[PDB]
RNA sequence: GGUCUGGGCGCAGCGCAAGCUGACGGUACAGGCC
């Protein structure tokens, strides 16, 4: 389970796709 | 005044046998230079 790249500053760009 | 990186940590859902994910925490958190 749970293993891609949730890397903080990179995840930011995906977090900013939920919005 | 300004830029770039990104990691280890915890709760829930279903089985003949095994194994996913969570606008879940986290819009958080750490690090160095200029």
């Amino acid at each position: 389970r749970r293993g891609s790249r949730p890397s903080g500053a990179e995840r930011r760009r995906r977090r900013a796709a939920a919005a």
